[PDB]
């Protein structure tokens, strides 16, 4: 048992370290209210992963973006949901804002089967403009067509984007501090399906050739269906973060993030998100970079 208390304290400090390393590299001052997220991730004593992310818009660097993934093998998804919602409610209380939950509420509405959840995340994207700050939640469902339909109904709605409805498993919620809220649905293609002829016909055919090149180094591909019908954001799960510069033409701000993380003590994979048209450019100006670390007993 003494092994357990020592390892719990150590995990608590390693999560805070991962968060501070990211914040201190990109923001001289922490963005308020980061310490509420720090308290939340330290209260999650089961196994988890953390995500630290940068959104780059030309030379603007948005870096107070963090996410916890619940990975306790007991899979008490409903308990994790409740722990995330009470953290959101603490943000509301301390900041003095009211979050608009209606989209999450309607998605969960008609008696939710939590056994169909395979991923749950909770986190933040904090800005000095409070109204532009947001809380975040992702839910991945499996073999749950009733809730797939409900998420589609909740976003912009039917076609198009409906052309990729059968590829959807991940649902994203954003909760802005001004009371605006959004839902997003993500179509995915797994590595083992990359070369199948039906996949080229149903998916790749609708994307420029440049969109296909980073699949060579990716184990997974996502795209958001409802935001930006024009110019959809494309997400690539790079097997090795070192391949980023080989497949994506980085500007100066993104290169600074990449250089910082090349030799950090983190997981080897990353996610890269970029709008479809950025890949047709000679140089990406808008890109989102996501890095990860795991925290296990
Ligand atoms: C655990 C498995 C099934 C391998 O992951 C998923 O396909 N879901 C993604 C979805 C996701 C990725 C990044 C995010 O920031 C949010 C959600 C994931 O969790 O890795
Ligand atoms: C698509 C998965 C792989 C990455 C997380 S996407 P997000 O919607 O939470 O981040 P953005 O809203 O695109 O900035
Ligand atoms: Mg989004």
């Amino acid at each position: 048992m003494i092994v357990n208390v020592i390892q719990k304290d150590r995990l608590k400090e390693q999560k805070l370290q991962f968060i501070r390393n990211h914040q201190q590299a990109f923001d001289v001052e922490p963005i308020y209210p980061l310490p509420l997220f720090e308290d939340f991730v330290t209260s999650i004593e089961g196994d988890c992963s953390l995500e630290a992310s940068c959104k780059i818009e030309s030379d603007k660097l948005i870096a107070s973006r963090f996410l916890l993934f619940f990975e306790d093998k007991t899979q008490e998804w409903q308990k994790y949901l409740h722990q995330s919602l009470t953290f959101f409610g603490l943000v509301e209380n301390r900041v003095g804002v009211k979050i608009n939950y209606s989209l999450l509420q309607q998605f969960l509405g008609s008696s939710f089967d939590f056994s169909k959840v395979t991923v749950l995340s909770a986190g933040i994207d904090l800005r000095n403009n409070l109204a532009e700050s947001s809380l975040k939640m992702h839910i991945r469902i499996k073999d749950y067509p009733e809730k797939l339909d409900k998420a589609f109904a909740l976003s912009d709605g039917a076609a198009d984007g409906n052309y990729l409805k059968d590829f959807v498993n991940l649902i994203g919620f954003d909760f802005y501090f001004n009371g605006k809220s959004e839902i997003e649905i993500y179509a995915e293609v797994q590595e083992d399906d990359f070369f199948k002829p039906e996949i080229n016909n149903l998916v790749w055919q609708h994307f420029p050739k440049t969109a296909l090149q980073p699949l060579k180094a990716s184990s997974l591909f996502f795209t958001g269906l409802s935001k930006a019908n024009n110019n959809p954001v494309l997400y690539y799960h790079l097997k090795n973060r070192q391949d980023l510069t080989n497949y994506f033409k980085l500007n100066d701000t993104a290169q600074r993030v990449h250089s910082f993380y090349q030799h950090q003590d983190i997981l080897p994979y990353m996610w890269v998100g970029t709008a479809q048209k950025e890949l047709e450019k000679t140089r990406i100006e808008n890109i989102r970079l996501y890095y990860y670390k795991s925290f296990k007993m």
